[PDB]
């Protein structure tokens, strides 16, 4: 059967309890009548390392970088799920850090599969649930969906639920009463109804695209190149598309 | 057929040469090889009134707003294509004001259809193609397609290809022959490739959500008043989504 | 005598009543009573041309972009006024088109003054207002505000005040009664009394940066021309800060 | 004597090369010669907890988040820094998460000067370095200034440096030769000239704010509930600013 992944990515370990799951308990009842498999993973309770470490860094400090945590569970679990859902809290109008980190580690997937020359979240879906006390859910969802789409996944429409009061400090879901919002509830319907009609969709019918041969095709029509002259006698950062100071001609 | 439908929102009126057109001129020879029909309008040659008027506002205010201009040709256009491409320049990290205003108005598309019960540009399929001098193409990414998401588009992945130059004040496209720039090359042919391929399996197997239904379902499970106490008594913004001020008791 | 000009971007002409409106009538008095003589203009309701030309456009294309309008006018309002606050209702999560033409049309300007070396709204202070009918404050905040800092002006803490109900459709600011809800009442205190001190401060103490000078010292430390050398075997889009290419040698 | 804190938030550890560090490096000494005492903290280097608890939570939970880390050590460089200058590298057209923790928890601060009655970080002066491979600065910049200003801290014109390479993966800043770019070198100096004199204006002449009064003024003119009527019979997400659905009237 298709799978789908709810990651709670509240800042307070379990069992705290979290307005965000809110959302996500209304929504897991409904992929399961579509019969899809749901798994909800709260993100915090897991040891994820944050820090960054390649060979273009020190040897010795990217020891803890490099060091035996949950990813890759975290990691076979969305590349194994035909539904991803995000259901992240705002701060400072952006996911939660915790979104976050998942997200940098996430964005080592657009390198290819061997026989569909695809990157390997291609042909997934994606949906978000989102909780604020006021505001940020549209500006959360460009940006979150926006860098799921660079991966591989398809979004439906109306792919974003959120719930949030009016201007102000809050209180938040639970206070709220936000398990009565009548504009919340129908619109996690709407998500969970057209997320699952998607995946049903690529399942049977996936992307043919060769990413490999876009990438010739396009490789045999353009430069390896890319220089400009820049004027250096301003101090304007006023925009000119058109500046005529000369093309520029490279070395050998 | 399948129709693509090409909305240049660059704020200069044909024949002005625009650089945001180079992409398009990349994409529509790449749509015709995927045997679907294209046509492009440069949305500012068209008079489309910006005012805004309905029955709440002043009659006699809103004359200008009700004038007969072309946005119901327009508007037609965008119904029947099945694959819509905003193509445009990024001014003030968004998308360009002529972009702005077509949006804006088509954003009363958000109520039903027959039949389906779903809003009218359900089962279509966007696509981005933007052209700035320096930044902004991912923000303008996630408004612009996140706005037609809940208007009914899906977003396949990578629907988005740009073109920026580094960090300055330009030049452009043409003179930073971004027609040669292989990044931009290979994401155009990405996004024709995969909104292609999605408007193929949409025009094939719709969803079949029914939006009323879900209303309905949620309406079963909400209240039809939002209401909370609010803490007058203190200057302070940080968040608190637990204040414990008390429900608030509602008559009738 | 400091003056403070305040733009009502609503998109219906008067004298239909905005939502918006209510915001500026709270700050209306409180700037008053500061000492600060305050002008209110609804941009719509003036004649803003929208398109665009200039010397490398077509000459016949451009004839309606360069026709007579109130630009002039509004333009030379700006730039007398210590303080700008935008007052802008949101649409798709940004500011409206109205706000979008004229800060397009502002971004224009290319100028630098004789004597101080700044660009013409160096030393000035913008605050802004808000109107949405639930989400998108913070983010139409961050892109206003970051466009005004860009030409000169200064931003103090708490310079954004808006309203907003909970997440849903509406209704908007006057049924939802905004001008009775404490959270924006004092937002808008602290933007009246912040912008106002800090216009004052400039006004004693402007800013004494030399631009041209800045610009100079940078010229001597920079390049004319920017090179790098283009990854054109993958179809990846991974980030690579170090990519092992090559230098790129000019040969002036 | 003014402190200015400079805070890299890379996500690789020390002694790792940083791009970001590149632009830090510029921007150090001529903070210095502004007579303004330097310190640059690398975040990622130090043990600060990410998991949030307060005593809604779980107490048993909630150990991790309450233990002894690094925050406090912290958190008194920025209480006593006139200056904070965010050096944020871009991820996913966000600051780094190391950045979001950090000013997540700088939100958490709960104080009002008892003196001033403003709020702990009022008086501050912010700025903003960044670097991308492509594209994020203005988006990130809108973001985390505006972040920033709710706190207390004030921003002057041309507040935000970056570097950016053209639409692509990369390379970075050094690979780039981004030390020799115009328009980073020009920004980086515009940046520290008038984030200085405002930290000099702000140290003379602070806000005289009265956050306290303010809410209590606006205490005055406003309800401590809020209300609305939903309609709950529509699938529909138009917005609609009047909908005439009445009061809602509350008990006592
Ligand atoms: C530091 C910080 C920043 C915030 N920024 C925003 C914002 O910018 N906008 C908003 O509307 N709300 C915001 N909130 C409230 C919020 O979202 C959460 O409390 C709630 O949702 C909890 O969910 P959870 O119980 O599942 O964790 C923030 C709260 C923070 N601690
Ligand atoms: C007022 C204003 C603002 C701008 N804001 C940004 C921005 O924030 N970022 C960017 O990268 N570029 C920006 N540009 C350059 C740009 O985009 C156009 O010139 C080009 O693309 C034209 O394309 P076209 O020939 O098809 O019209 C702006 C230019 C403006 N006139
Ligand atoms: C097309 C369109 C899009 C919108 N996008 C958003 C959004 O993204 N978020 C929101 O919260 N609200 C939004 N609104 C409501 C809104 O803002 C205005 O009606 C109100 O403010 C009127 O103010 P006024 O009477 O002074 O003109 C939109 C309304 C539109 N017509
Ligand atoms: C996961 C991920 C995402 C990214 N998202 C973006 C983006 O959205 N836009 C951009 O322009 N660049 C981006 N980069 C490159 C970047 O910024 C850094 O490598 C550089 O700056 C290193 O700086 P440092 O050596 O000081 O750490 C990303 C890189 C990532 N690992």
């Amino acid at each position: 059967a298709l799978k789908a992944l709810i990651l709670n990515t509240t800042l307070r370990r379990s069992p705290s309890r979290s307005q965000t799951q809110g959302l996500i308990d209304k929504a897991v009842p409904l992929y399961e009548k579509e019969g899809i498999e749901t798994e909800v993973v709260r993100v915090i309770d897991h040891d994820i390392e944050q820090e960054y470490w390649d060979d273009y860094d020190d040897w010795n400090a990217g020891e803890k970088a490099r060091r035996e945590d949950e990813w890759p569970w975290l990691l076979e679990k969305i590349r194994e799920a035909d539904i991803l859902v995000i259901a992240t809290p705002i701060t400072l109008n952006m996911c939660t850090s915790a979104a976050h980190v998942i997200l940098e580690k996430l964005n080592l997937m657009d390198e290819l599969n061997g026989d569909t020359k695809q990157f390997p979240l291609y042909n997934k879906v994606a949906g978000l649930l989102m909780c604020g006390n006021e505001d940020g859910a549209h500006h959360v969802a460009g940006t979150v969906l926006n860098n799921l789409g660079r991966l591989g996944y398809s979004v439906p429409p109306n792919a974003a639920a959120y719930w949030l009061g009016p201007a102000g400090t809050g209180p938040g879901y639970i206070e709220g009463k936000g398990d009565r919002h009548f504009h919340t509830n129908k619109l996690i319907r709407f998500m969970v109804a057209n997320t699952s009609h998607l995946a049903r969709m690529l399942q049977e019918t996936p992307y043919t695209t060769d990413l490999e041969a876009c990438a010739q095709a396009a490789r045999e029509e353009s430069d390896d190149v890319f220089a400009i002259r820049v004027n250096v006698n301003t101090p304007a950062i006023r925009y000119k598309r058109f500046q005529k100071l000369g093309e520029v001609k490279v070395e050998e």
